[PDB]
């Protein structure tokens, strides 16, 4: 396991996130799936000029796993991940820039709704997660599981868990008080108002 300090603009954005009272909280949802389906169509795009990329997988689809028991919310899809150099770099100079040009947006007055469209969706996670994993699964790499409870920093580490062919798992480790995104209702409900029209199957499992 490797540690990974955050850069400063990033690291306040997920003291903001985690810190400010806001009760539209759902939004994360949309955010995580509107990333599955950028990276889906990034693999699909590929697959067009050079279709050995999908010998990994055909499958095109998101997956919405709640589970009580542990208190998580994974969302899984078979996107075209990323790579090390991804989760470390080249995500982390998006990181700033996202974050620079959110700020920038929200002192003229923009809402926290509006965080995708500076690229830094992801972050939404902490609205409701006190920590969240990732694992994933490019075409060039090996499988990786980067990890933050923000504090700061991130590790990164080779995964040994289950081997997933190629995508992004992302496990929300939710907060006490954010259960409600475990009952089946509750995200049903979610997908329908947000994410009715994404491009590719959502399947939400049950318990
Ligand atoms: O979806 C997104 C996303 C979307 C936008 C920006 C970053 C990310 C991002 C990651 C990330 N790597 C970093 C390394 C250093 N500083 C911050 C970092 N943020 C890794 C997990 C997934 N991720
Ligand atoms: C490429 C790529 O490959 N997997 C993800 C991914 C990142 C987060 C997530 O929740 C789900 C994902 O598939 C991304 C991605 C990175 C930044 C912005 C949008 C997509």
């Amino acid at each position: 396991m490797e540690t990974f300090a955050f850069q400063a603009e990033i690291a306040q954005l997920m003291s903001l996130i985690i810190n400010t009272f806001y009760s539209n909280k759902e939004i994360f949802l949309r955010e995580l799936i509107s990333n599955s389906s950028d990276a889906l169509d990034k693999i699909r795009y590929e697959s067009l000029t050079d279709p050995s990329k999908l010998d990994s997988g055909k499958e095109l689809h998101i997956n919405l796993i709640p589970n009580k028991q542990d208190r998580t919310l994974t969302i899984v899809d078979t996107g075209i991940g990323m790579t090390k150099a991804d989760l470390i770099n080249n995500l982390g100079t998006i990181a700033k820039s996202g974050t620079k040009a959110f700020m920038e947006a929200l002192q003229a007055g923009a809402d926290i709704s509006m965080i995708g469209q500076f690229g830094v969706g992801f972050y939404s996670a902490y609205l409701v997660a006190e920590k969240v994993t990732v694992i994933t699964k490019h075409n060039d790499d090996e499988q990786y599981a980067w990890e933050s409870s923000a504090g700061g920093s991130f590790t990164v580490r080779t995964d040994t868990g289950e081997p997933m062919g190629r995508g992004t798992k992302v496990i929300l480790h939710l907060k006490e008080d954010q259960t409600e995104y475990l009952e089946e209702r509750r995200i049903k409900e979610i997908v329908k108002k947000h994410s009715q029209f994404i491009g590719y199957p959502i399947t939400l499992f049950v318990e």
